[PDB]
């Protein structure tokens, strides 16, 4: 089961450290992604310590990608920080 992650954790996760984001209160992290993804690193990283749905979906994403979000999330955003 998902352990969730305090925004305080979350803040920890956005650097070489490892890169954590939010999308829709699941969290993230995507440190090796950030090579692979077409968005690169950098805009990955800059969103990256949380929240990064709107940019997500703004963007928007493929089904593909939202399947693939499950081997990518680690929970959410726990519900005391919610
Ligand atoms: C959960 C991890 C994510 C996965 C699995 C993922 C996967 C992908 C894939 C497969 C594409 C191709 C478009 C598609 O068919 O969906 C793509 C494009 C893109 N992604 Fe992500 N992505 C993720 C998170 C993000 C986030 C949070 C951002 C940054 C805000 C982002 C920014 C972009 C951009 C800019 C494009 C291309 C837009 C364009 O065509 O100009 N992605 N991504």
């Amino acid at each position: 089961a998902v352990k969730y992650y305090t925004l305080e954790e979350i803040q920890k996760h956005n650097n070489s450290k490892s890169t954590w984001l939010i999308l829709h209160y699941k969290v993230y992290d995507l440190t090796k992604f950030l090579e692979e993804h077409p968005g690169g690193e950098e805009h990955l990283r800059e969103q990256a310590g949380g929240d990064a749905t709107e940019n997500f979906e703004d963007v928007g994403h493929s089904t593909d990608a939202r399947e693939l979000s499950k081997t990518f999330i680690i929970g959410e955003l726990h519900p005391d920080d919610r």
